């Protein structure tokens, strides 16, 4: 009731923490949730200006991108499917040269709405290369605030208990973008949170649908791609499906849009569908994390049913540790708990 009164429009919120607020990562997430941020599914956090995670990005031209992917997009009328074509390894220097070449570079424009229109007009032409899923971090070893290599959230329980690492999920990924490279509509694996920091370059634009409206987006997508939906219980997790804002408007799906600049963080929340594109040559770092509120999403995440090497995290350790009274009921398949997408994580109490 009090949570439904905070950010009731479920618009994307933007925060400007001071250094003292910034220092404690998990505490700040709880705070923005206490302000209703999660209701949007996506939030922006602008870090204090005296903060930098790396002195210089002049020394990484030799960094290898082992598996660049060329993004072939097919479709019309605002509905598309993206096919990946893996290309040969290349260095950042090589990647940047291609990105900034006349062939792949960002078109000229005035307002963002103009670039956005060009993206949706030309997305099936001249398929770009995305230097995605590069294992690594660009943080200096001694950065202790919002360090994507070690956020110290309860997601650490996975590795801690089982030794299991899942690349990009409890380890960091780098993404080197160029004009018109895309990320398709999806929620995170196991419906986890994610953090995304744009180290440098041109912006990355995002779309998001409130978790409270996630099911509507799913119903729409199933009607649009009945073949894919029949074959898999969670086809959007393939991350191949692109849907334009006009199409969302046309079918009454609530969504917001936000543009991320170099030096800014984006947080995505459990069950927040999102998608977007890069404006030009840029570099982003990301990984997943959890709070106590995520556990229930974890137990209920509807998972891809047709592919091996799909991400599945055993929820057992979390339920034992944080929901001991529900453990036996849950193991017996009788845990009928219903998720309230508006409630902030328990850690937010102090706020
Ligand atoms: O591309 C982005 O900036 C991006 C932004 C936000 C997300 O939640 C993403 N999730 C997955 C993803 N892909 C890239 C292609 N290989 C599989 C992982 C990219 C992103
Ligand atoms: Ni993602
Ligand atoms: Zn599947």
């Amino acid at each position: 009731s009090e949570s439904e009164t905070l950010n009731p429009s479920a618009r994307i919120m933007t925060f400007y923490p001071t250094m003292e607020e910034f220092r404690n990562f998990s505490r700040y997430i709880a705070y923005i949730e206490s302000q209703g941020a999660h209701r949007a599914g996506l939030a922006k956090v602008v870090p204090p200006k005296e903060w930098k995670p790396r002195a210089s990005y002049d020394d990484i031209d030799d960094l290898v991108i082992p598996a660049p992917i060329q993004q072939l997009v097919t479709g019309q009328s605002g509905l598309f499917t993206q096919y990946n074509i893996q290309k040969k390894a290349m260095t950042v220097r090589e990647f940047r040269k291609i990105a900034n070449s006349d062939k792949y570079c960002t078109p000229r424009y005035s307002e963002f709405e103009e670039l956005e229109r060009k993206y949706w007009k030309n997305l099936t032409f001249n398929p770009p290369i995305y230097g995605a899923d590069v294992n690594g971090t660009l943080y200096e070893k001694h950065v202790d605030e919002w360090n994507i290599g070690r956020l110290r959230t309860i997601l650490d329980l996975v590795e801690k208990e089982s030794g299991i690492t899942i690349e990009g999920v409890n380890t960091p990924y780098l993404y080197f973008g160029m004009w018109k490279t895309s990320f398709a509509w999806h929620t995170e694996d196991m419906d986890l949170y994610s953090i995304n920091y744009l180290h440098f370059g041109e912006p990355k634009s995002w779309y998001s649908v409130p978790p409270e409206h996630g099911k509507r987006l799913e119903r729409l997508a199933k009607g649009f791609f009945p073949g894919s939906a029949q074959s898999c219980e969670a086809f959007l997790r393939h991350k191949m499906t692109l849907i334009s804002p006009l199409m969302l408007k046309k079918y009454g799906i609530p969504f917001d849009k936000v543009t991320q600049e170099a030096g800014e963080f984006m947080i995505t929340f459990p069950y927040g569908y999102h998608a977007g594109f890069n404006h030009g040559f840029n570099c982003a770092e990301s990984t997943n994390f959890a709070t106590r509120r995520w556990i229930e999403y974890g137990k209920q995440a509807v998972l891809c049913s047709c592919r091996k090497d799909m991400v599945k995290i055993s929820m057992d350790v979390f339920v034992r540790k944080f929901q001991p009274e529900r453990y036996k009921l849950w193991k017996a398949g009788k845990d009928n708990t219903v998720i309230d997408h508006t409630l902030p994580t328990p850690e937010a109490a102090e706020f």
